[PDB]
């Protein structure tokens, strides 16, 4: 079984995601699960005060807050998502979040076939 799909995780292991990427101070981690054409899969911590820059993607973001609260805006609305919480960003609209508080979130991108 030589082939792997979701990548920079264990497989067959019982895993808590907030585990897998710590907050650290000042910093934001990523661990990138998939990072293909038409998708992209990533489990993110941002540090408190941290923020991803306004940006559009080609894909439908899902966004799902594990820990924390983070401040999300597409186009000019501000959404506040709190742990528990999810939000699909469309695709083409430009959106940001920044890390009101220290936040874990995982990042299911969705992009054209493929």
């Amino acid at each position: 079984n030589a082939m792997s799909y979701i990548n920079n995780i264990e497989h067959a292991k019982v895993l808590d995601l907030t585990q897998e990427v710590m907050i650290e101070q000042d910093q934001m981690l990523s661990r990138t699960l998939v990072q293909r054409q038409d998708l992209g899969i990533t489990v993110f911590s941002l540090d408190k005060g941290q923020e991803i820059g306004r940006h559009s993607s080609p894909g439908d973001a899902m966004v799902t807050i594990l820990s924390g609260l983070a401040e999300i805006t597409i186009d000019q609305e501000t959404y506040r998502v709190a742990e528990g919480q999810t939000i699909v960003m469309p695709a083409g609209i430009p959106h940001a979040l920044y890390a009101v508080e220290a936040f874990q979130m995982l990042l299911v991108v969705v992009k054209p076939e493929a």
